[PDB]
Order: C-alpha cells, then sequence, then structure tokens
DNA sequence: ATTATGACGCT
DNA sequence: AGCGTCATA
C-alpha cells in the first residue's frame, strides 16, 4: 500500500554508441560511411577476428567473433578496417582516446559511470529537478523528443516505423500530467528531453551517433537502451514493466546472462523475468543467496538500488595477448620477449595516465595461461609497481611466474604459454 | 584459433 | 590474495 517502495526515486540514463569501433574507422575514413563494414583484428588466420560490424552489415547477418573470410561468405561487398599493431600486438589507443571524447562531453551534463568502452550511465535526477523548475508547469512539446520511443505505446483503439514512433510518444505526452513536480513519469520525460540534448551535442561534437536507455535505475536503463537501436532512444516507465516482463527471457537482464541465469530458469522452471513476482523473497534467497534473491526479488518488479558511482576513468591499465593453437610460447626467450613487449605497451598508457589524470598504479597483476587449461586465466600473481619501467616491470613479471616451468631444461618452456597478461592495479593520487 | 580488455563477487 | 563470473568492442 502506501509504504510499499517502487523504486521511481531517480532518473537513470544508459548512453550506448552505436557499432563504435566501426563509427571511429568512418569518421576517419569517409570511404566507409554508410557502407557494410566492419572492424577485425589481426589478418593472417582466416582473414581477421571480427570485433564491430555496421548496422548495414548485420542486415546481411555479420556478426562479432566472425572471421572475416566468413563474414565475406555472407556479405562480398563487406569492407574491412584493421585494428592497428604495434609491437606484436592490437592496440586499442584510437578507440580508447575516441571513448575519451564521448565521455568528456556526457560528463558537462551529468555524474556519469563509465561502464565500458562505449557506454556510461547517467544520473540525471538533479538535471531533471532543475529542467521542472525552468519549465514552470509548461507541456512538453513531442518536438523535443525526435528520436524518443516510450516502451509498451501506442496501445489500445500507419503501418511506417516513425508513425508509430509518433503516435506511442502523442499517447504518452497526451496522458502527462504536469502539474506535478514529482510524477515519476514526468521526471522520466524531461530526462529524455535531457538525453536528446546530450546525444546531439555527441554527435554534433564527436560525428559519433549512439543510442540510449532511460529509466529508474541502471538495469532498466541499460534494457531500455537496447530495444531500439541505432540512433534512437527508449524511454521504461515504472507502468511498463509489467507487460515488459512478460515475455522478456531471463537472460536478457544484465547479470542474468550467464550461470546464474540459467540456475534461476532451471531450478525454478521459468522462462521469463515476470515469472519472478510469485516467489517469496526468502524463496528467492534461498536458491541464489542472499543477496541475489533480494536483487531478484525487487528486479523482477522493476526496483534496483545500484547507484551510478561518479567514475569516469577505468580502474585499471592492462594489456593481454593470447598465443592459440601452435603459436604458444615454448621458449624462455620468447616468454621473456613477449613479457617485455607487453611491458612497453603498458610503460606507454601508464605515462600517459599519469600525466593526464595525476594518479600512478602501485600494483602489478601478472597472469598467464598454460595450453590445456581450460579456464581463460590458469594463474595469477600479483607484485608491486614502484616504477613505470617496461624492463623492470617485464622482469618482475617473469620472476613471479618462472616457478611455473614445469620443463626440466632451463631454456624449455613447458607446459607452453597460450596466454601473456600484464595488469596495473591499485591506483594512487600523484 | 575470438581477442583484448575491464568491473565486481567469493572465500 | 587468488580465483571466478559477467560483460564490453
Ligand atoms: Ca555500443
Ligand atoms: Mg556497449
Ligand atoms: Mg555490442
Amino acid at each position: 500500500g502506501p509504504h510499499m517502495a517502487t523504486g521511481q526515486d531517480r532518473v537513470v540514463a544508459l548512453v550506448d554508441m552505436d557499432c563504435f569501433f566501426v563509427q571511429v574507422e568512418q569518421r576517419q575514413n569517409p570511404h566507409l560511411r554508410n557502407k557494410p563494414c566492419a572492424v577485425v583484428q589481426y589478418k593472417s588466420w582466416k582473414g581477421g577476428g571480427i570485433i564491430a560490424v555496421s548496422y548495414e552489415a548485420r542486415a546481411f547477418g555479420v556478426t562479432r567473433s566472425m572471421w572475416a573470410d566468413d563474414a565475406k561468405k555472407l556479405c562480398p561487398d563487406l569492407l574491412l578496417a584493421q585494428v592497428r599493431e604495434s609491437r606484436g600486438k592490437a592496440n586499442l589507443t584510437k578507440y580508447r582516446e575516441a571513448s575519451v571524447e564521448v565521455m568528456e562531453i556526457m560528463s558537462r551534463f551529468a555524474v556519469i559511470e563509465r561502464a565500458s568502452i562505449d557506454e556510461a550511465y547517467v544520473d540525471l535526477t538533479s538535471a531533471v529537478q532543475e529542467r521542472l523548475q525552468k519549465l514552470q508547469g509548461q507541456p512538453i512539446s513531442a518536438d523535443l523528443l525526435p528520436s524518443t520511443y516510450i516502451e509498451g505505446l501506442p496501445q489500445g483503439p500507419t503501418v511506417q516505423k516513425e508513425g508509430m514512433r509518433k503516435q506511442g510518444l502523442f499517447q504518452w505526452l497526451d496522458s502527462l500530467q504536469i502539474d506535478n513536480l514529482t510524477s515519476p513519469d514526468l521526471q522520466l520525460t524531461v530526462g529524455a528531453v535531457i538525453v536528446e540534448e546530450m546525444r546531439a551535442a555527441i554527435e554534433r561534437e564527436t560525428g559519433f551517433q549512439c543510442s540510449a536507455g532511460i529509466s529508474h535505475n541502471k538495469v532498466l536503463a541499460k534494457l531500455a537502451c537496447g530495444l531500439n537501436k541505432p540512433n534512437r532512444q527508449t524511454l521504461v516507465s515504472h507502468g511498463s514493466v509489467p507487460q515488459l516482463f512478460s515475455q522478456m527471457p531471463i537472460r536478457k537482464i544484465r547479470s542474468l546472462g550467464g550461470k546464474l541465469g540459467a540456475s534461476v530458469i532451471e531450478i525454478l522452471g521459468i522462462e521469463y523475468m515476470g515469472e519472478l513476482t510469485q516467489f517469496t523473497e526468502s524463496q528467492l534467497q534461498s536458491h541464489f543467496g542472499e543477496k541475489n534473491g533480494s536483487w531478484l526479488y525487487a528486479m523482477c518488479r522493476g526496483i534496483e538500488h545500484d547507484p551510478v558511482k561518479p567514475r569516469q576513468l577505468p580502474k585499471t591499465i592492462g594489456c593481454s595477448k593470447n598465443f592459440p593453437g601452435k603459436t604458444a610460447l615454448a621458449t624462455r626467450e620468447q616468454v621473456q620477449w613477449w613479457l617485455l613487449q607487453l611491458a612497453q605497451e603498458l610503460e606507454e598508457r601508464l605515462t600517459k595516465d599519469r600525466n593526464d589524470n595525476d594518479r600512478v598504479a602501485t600494483q602489478l597483476v601478472v597472469s598467464i595461461r598454460v595450453q590445456g587449461d581450460k579456464r581463460l586465466s590458469s594463474l595469477r600473481r600479483c607484485c608491486a609497481l614502484t616504477r613505470y619501467d617496461a624492463h623492470k616491470m617485464s622482469h618482475d613479471a617473469f620472476t613471479v611466474i618462472k616457478n611455473c616451468n614445469t620443463s626440466g631444461i632451463q631454456t624449455e618452456w613447458s607446459p607452453p604459454l597460450t596466454m601473456l597478461f600484464l595488469c596495473a592495479t591499485k591506483f594512487s593520487a600523484s
């Protein structure tokens, strides 16, 4: 009743760049614009592995993780851009720098949490309040929401996509009560107005297009963002949740796409998020633990409290290379040479990070994989990171891992190494 | 032979 | 600490 929290206290958005690495390459090379194209890494093995795909190329069935040679079978005219290679390995600097461009623009509008290289959560609660004041009970025009979808509308008693969008928008705005500054639906709507403006700014100042979700929390905002891509934004109201969740596979909700989601489905014998409402909080805790159970109980009702953390910079700076199949490292000279290549890229990124961001990493984490192990990482060891020097870091990395060498011969390395990873962590102000 | 990352949870 | 899970291009 009057004491039941509805999780409508905040306005939260999730902004996600459309086919990000592709857009970075298309800005640089106009010949790639408005074409089926993809970004690939390496080239020798099956034409390279695809890591990003334009919407034009997706229409042919091209996807992430596909070999370019196979993608070319679906899309003969597919254009490719290759990730830069430095020191024998893929180098993602261009994309990291493009990400910074976008994150800095978003930060002008509100506090953001960097969620990945191409997405950020935005806490719009305060900005919405401000804007509501300037508004002075004034109605919100559809013209202010030119790329917004209202999930679940239109409904009730045109055959084009943009027509449906506008019909839904009209029904929503027609129902809106603007004299109530505390109406959660109004708050979301003003949130959407602001996100339109943020998205226009990103495009104007970078050339990049993105999509966005606007709701009352991070999980719903993230889900909303994916509902209408590319180049559009979607508002998911509290009221829209029961219908939305009634047919939403559990695995679509962030954090349930893996083993836990699978167990929820298996143990409870359900398929859709909405079916969770029929269990008690204690029942859910009994199966999935205290934390996950409480989270599930609230989430299936559209409620979640994870804050947008004020963090625009990554917490770690890492460098990784796989050495698949026959390329696995089997000699000490090999292992040392590659530890050095990695350490050299790490040093470059760390030094730049110190100058830009006034901080210094203090821990070096070294991880390897050995041939045969099914896990992504076989062994993780840490040592002190006291100086930004590539020769030192690589020597230290070798020191922490050298005991892994089963070989009776000092010069040989067995079992061969299929992955090396150096990560700088535990930053302190400087 | 997806790869190269990056955040957070468990014990 | 070191391992595991889930997620990004
Ligand atoms: Ca994206
Ligand atoms: Mg993304
Ligand atoms: Mg993606």
